[PDB]
């Protein structure tokens, strides 16, 4: 008995007419820029796959950022290069400026360009209801763009987004997790952060799509009106499906593995419990009903569902009420 295919909603055959280049990282050959035009300044943070810096171009004193990477396989450093090229111009797409190689590191380091970013844990805590209805509108673009390019961001979450609040400024970035998107494709469930995995990793069920971001922006936004950073807290990744399901509640996650036919790891079996689904106002209180509307938690309902199929598309929720203010751009 194994699982229910799947197909995404939209943009389903974005790559399969596309030439073989544009989605064929593996050929993609990388062209190097000068190491020489750089200088570290700063060390920004430090991951598993790389050291982030804030730098400067020592030939137009402009500051940037360099991502020096750790080893990791040249074909994981192509499709990070590829996918950045393919969306760079792109709507608060972050900005790949140069390709080098370090030669301390004996690595690449890739070169983008610079935000002057507030820290989200500081941030959020200053941010109005329109903010957080503004910046989930930049970042909708910035998910809706990608998608509609064939590629799946694949960790989406507060740092993974810079903000430059004075310019009202937004970027997504670290695109290391990225892939594109082939329809009937079992990709790899280790993605995403622990707090930002949707059911679908956690479950184990392999034929995800774009949805998987969109869960992860749900998490983001119930994070941001209720001022619980992260808003599901697991302790691990099996942990983390009972955060979920002890607020979405156990009916609704079970009728999910039966309609995809999923084996629930029997690991679940003695964590998961019985729990009614909770309303979204049981999060509410004094210090965050200010970020709290109908239309906010209407709209957070549409995106946190187990079944991926009926989540939220980007460009759909883009038209949810939520956002009809958002100073449209129009001028
Ligand atoms: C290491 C990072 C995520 N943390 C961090 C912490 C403090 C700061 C302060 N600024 N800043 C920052 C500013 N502009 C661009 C990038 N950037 C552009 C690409 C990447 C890296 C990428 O694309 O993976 C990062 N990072 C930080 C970034």
């Amino acid at each position: 008995s194994g699982p229910v295919p799947s197909r995404a909603r939209v943009y389903t055959d974005v790559n399969t007419h596309r030439p073989r280049e544009y989605w064929d990282y593996e050929s993609h050959v990388v062209e190097w820029g000068n190491q020489d035009d750089y200088q570290l300044v700063r060390k920004l943070g430090r991951g598993k796959y790389s050291e982030v810096f804030e730098a400067i171009n020592i030939t137009n004193n402009e500051k940037v950022v360099v991502k020096i990477l750790k080893p990791v396989k040249k074909k994981k450093i192509k499709r990070e290069i590829k996918i950045l090229e393919n969306l760079r111009g792109g709507p608060n797409i972050i900005t790949l400026a140069d390709i080098v190689k370090d030669p301390v590191s004996r690595t690449p380091a890739l070169v983008f360009e610079h935000v002057n970013n507030t820290d989200f844990k500081q941030l959020y805590q200053t941010l109005t209801d329109y903010d957080i209805r503004f910046y989930m509108y930049e970042i909708l673009k910035a998910l809706d763009y990608c998608h509609s390019m064939g590629i799946m961001h694949r960790d989406v979450k507060p740092h993974n987004v810079m903000i430059d609040h004075e310019h009202r400024k937004l970027r997504l970035i670290d695109w290391g997790l990225a892939e594109f998107y082939h329809p009937g494709q079992e990709y790899n469930v280790r993605v995403a952060s622990r707090y930002f995995k949707g059911p679908e990793l956690l479950v184990d069920y392999q034929m995800y799509d774009y949805s998987l971001d969109m869960w992860s922006l749900g998490c983001m936004l119930a994070s941001m009106i209720f001022r619980k950073e992260p808003f599901f807290h697991g302790h691990d990744n099996y942990d983390q499906l009972v955060r979920i399901a002890k607020v979405l509640g156990t009916e609704d996650l079970y009728d999910y593995i039966d309609k995809y036919n999923i084996e629930l790891d029997p690991r679940f079996n003695d964590i998961l419990g019985r729990h009614s689904r909770k309303r979204w106002e049981r999060f509410v209180h004094s210090e965050n009903q200010h970020l709290v509307s109908p239309e906010a938690l209407d709209f957070l309902d549409k995106l946190l569902r187990y079944d991926h199929q009926s989540r939220l598309t980007a460009r759909e929720a883009m038209e949810h009420p939520y956002f009809y203010t958002v100073v449209k751009d129009q001028a």
